[PDB]
């Protein structure tokens, strides 16, 4: 009994919930997105000036 | 008799209903799967906003 409860606090100390893994993971993936998107939108702003010439 | 009286006594204070017992073991097991189900439509909350950029 010593033996599993020292194993269960290891565990204890260790372990990923990974339920709440899931979440993050997918809001980050969204998040990755939505910044590549915001990258892309930077990217063009030089553009912008070309019209002016 | 004193002796199976007492044993028995010791019974009623402690001993589970197992008949009983199987009757929740099947409905948490099914609460179990609505909930992981629950969690999976709540992670994909934020793909939804993904659609407006």
């Amino acid at each position: 009994k010593l033996q599993d409860s020292l194993d269960a606090g290891v565990g204890n100390l260790v372990d990923a919930d990974l339920a709440k893994e899931s979440a993050k993971l997918q809001s980050l993936q969204t998040k990755q997105q939505l910044g590549v998107q915001a990258l892309s939108i930077a990217n063009s702003s030089s553009s912008a000036i070309l019209s002016l010439f």
